[PDB]
């Protein structure tokens, strides 16, 4: 579970970056 999450960690991670 929180697979959604994490991979909008990653998807945000592309804006923080």
């Amino acid at each position: 579970l929180m697979g959604l999450f994490n991979r909008i960690i990653r998807k945000v991670v592309k804006l923080f970056n």
